[PDB]
DNA sequence: TATCCTAACCAAAAGATGATTTGATTGAAGGGCTTAAAATAGGTGTGACAGTAACCGCTCGCTTCGGCAG
């Protein structure tokens, strides 16, 4: 039941996804963003000492 | 007033933060090798041997069966 998430259909092999088609390849060319980008993490301590080290 | 903001705080979604439990990894040991040699004692199967075996474009010569001969 929880295997039918997003995507929908995924390889069963790799996991991979179909390629780009010609409305989201065009949609590219516009710059119009998709709802998976305003997914923003907040720093955690543990990584901010991380990029310190770094 | 009807309604709201959102300071500081309560109920709930989500968003996150460290301690603990379970899926997963592996370090070391059971184990069971190696050729290298030297040796007596052995069993036979088998794989050469060998044999037969079998299966798999132009121009002459030569011939016959009747139509008159005898």
């Amino acid at each position: 039941m929880g295997h039918f998430m997003k995507p929908y259909f995924k390889d069963k092999v790799t996991g991979v996804g179909p390629p780009a088609n010609e409305d989201t390849r065009e949609k590219a060319a516009q710059g119009i963003k998709a709802f998976e980008e305003l997914l923003v993490t907040k720093w955690k301590n543990w990584e901010k000492a991380l990029l310190r080290k770094s």
